[PDB]
């Protein structure tokens, strides 16, 4: 079947909540089995896991601080251990952050490149390490990488950039192992984190309500909607599907043509 | 006669400009009529022949010591900037490194020694940058033609590292705009300087079966001019960029490879 899993293993960086919820169980629904990696999250990691066993395949959660190199090598290791073999490595564990250049401390700077730049960079060089032959990596970047222009956004927007232009290049190594690496760049997708600093992004934002700021979000797209981890999830589950090799090296902004 | 682009009365930073092309930025700089900080890590010496240079342009210039890893040392070098010529105008984030190696053998080292520098470095250099600046002034951060625009194998850490620079100075811009300060970046492609002889060998396909002279050769013929790129052409842009007339450029970045891409 065309577009399916059957037999491959998966993993999930940050699949608790989140896009990284919806990427896992979709990847379990397409048949893969899945390595469900959190930090913080245990009863919600135990909950995806649960949800992918429910619809037929199998899961696992495995905890691994991705700010730490050496956990996301015992991650990978207990990944492989435990199923055998690992095909399909989707880096999606990230952090938002505000502020104007001027107040930016180093702690913020380091809070948010550790994960979303360094971390993602070495999920990739394990999964490279870890996985088989024809494999798919997928990291995950932001549409303020290169596609909107919000203000005070300037470290996460960096942390994404980077991320943009390692895909490309990590595309050239992973080839000899005929391993594709592409960027996913959501825009505004309705999570915890969309919540969190909605604000952030409209004149006065703290003047309106959660629910407002939302629908202005929604607004922002031609298709007068908001994203939702599922969107994201749907095109992961095409690029690393046998049917998605052809798109290899490159960032695919996910925000319903909001740009 | 109308003389475009100079900076009298104005007075520069420039990191890493003891050498390649932080030093032909620097005295550029001083050539337009800018007072200039010719910041260095290691180039004592290096350092002192720009100062002189700029001096012998009939301008003045200072050697400030400062390691740009070190954030509180790039605090230390906006301070003592300011408190030598009373004010500072523009600001040249040049300092940098360049690395190597396919995907499953960087390390968590090779990793921090390059993102340290390129990219935190230069993050923080614009944070004292718009901290330090007169109204009206610029920012100029260094990219690469490798961030987007050039394809290398084993080089996805540095590409990375200069790929996160486009975007910070995109959204510098926004900031950095209540103080009227504009906030680009140069992107060089391969530019003959210490570095260069880093690169080539990756720069040309097969890169490794040739000399250096060749792979120079070579390099020159990957743009439509035939030549290659010399630190005076990013210093030539960069010059551009901090004076008046190129206010209207403002969070961009600006590849400089002539032709190649
Ligand atoms: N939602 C948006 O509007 C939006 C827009 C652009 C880009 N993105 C990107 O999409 C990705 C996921 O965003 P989201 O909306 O799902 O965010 P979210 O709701 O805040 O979820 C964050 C996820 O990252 C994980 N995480 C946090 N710290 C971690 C660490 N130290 N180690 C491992 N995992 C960690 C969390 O797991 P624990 O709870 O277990 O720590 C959680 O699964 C991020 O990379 C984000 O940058 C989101
Ligand atoms: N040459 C090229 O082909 C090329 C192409 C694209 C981009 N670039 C970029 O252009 C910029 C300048 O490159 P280049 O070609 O002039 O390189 P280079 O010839 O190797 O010179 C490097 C410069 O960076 C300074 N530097 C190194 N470590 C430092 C530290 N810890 N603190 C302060 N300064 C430090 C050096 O100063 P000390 O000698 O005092 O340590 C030196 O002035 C870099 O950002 C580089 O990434 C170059
Ligand atoms: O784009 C937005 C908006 C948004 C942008 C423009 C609008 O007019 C309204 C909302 C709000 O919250 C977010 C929250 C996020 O985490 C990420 C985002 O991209 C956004």
């Amino acid at each position: 079947i065309p577009g399916r899993l059957d037999g491959k293993v998966a993993l999930v960086t940050g699949s608790g909540r989140g896009i990284g919820a919806a990427v896992a169980v979709h990847l379990g629904r397409l048949g893969a089995k899945v390595v469900v990696n959190y930090a913080n999250s245990t009863k919600d990691a135990e909950k995806v896991v649960s949800e992918i066993k429910a619809l037929g395949s199998d899961a696992i959660a495995i905890k691994a601080d991705i700010r730490q190199v050496p956990e996301i090598v015992k991650l990978f290791d207990q990944a492989v251990a435990h199923f055998g073999h690992l095909d399909i490595a989707v880096s999606n564990s990230g952090v938002v952050s505000f502020g104007h250049l001027k107040d930016v401390t180093e702690e913020e700077f380091d809070r948010v490149f550790s994960l979303n730049t360094r971390g993602q960079f070495f999920v990739a060089r394990e999964a490279y390490r870890h996985l088989t032959e024809g494999g798919r990596i997928v990291l995950t970047s932001s549409n303020t990488s290169k596609d909107f222009s919000v203000p005070k956004h300037s470290l996460y927007s960096g942390s994404k950039g980077a991320v943009d232009s390692f895909v490309r290049i990590f595309s050239k190594d992973c080839g000899d192992k005929k391993i594709t690496v592409n960027a996913v760049a959501p825009g505004g997708t309705v999570t915890d984190m969309f919540h969190e600093v909605s604000h952030h992004y409209i004149p006065n934002g703290t003047s309106y309500t959660a629910e407002q700021r939302q629908q202005m979000a929604a607004h922002a797209s031609p298709l007068h909607r908001n994203g939702w981890p599922q969107d994201v999830a749907n095109v992961v589950g095409f690029l690393v599907s046998k049917e998605g090799e052809w798109v290899n090296g490159k960032v695919l902004t996910l925000d319903g043509g909001a740009a």
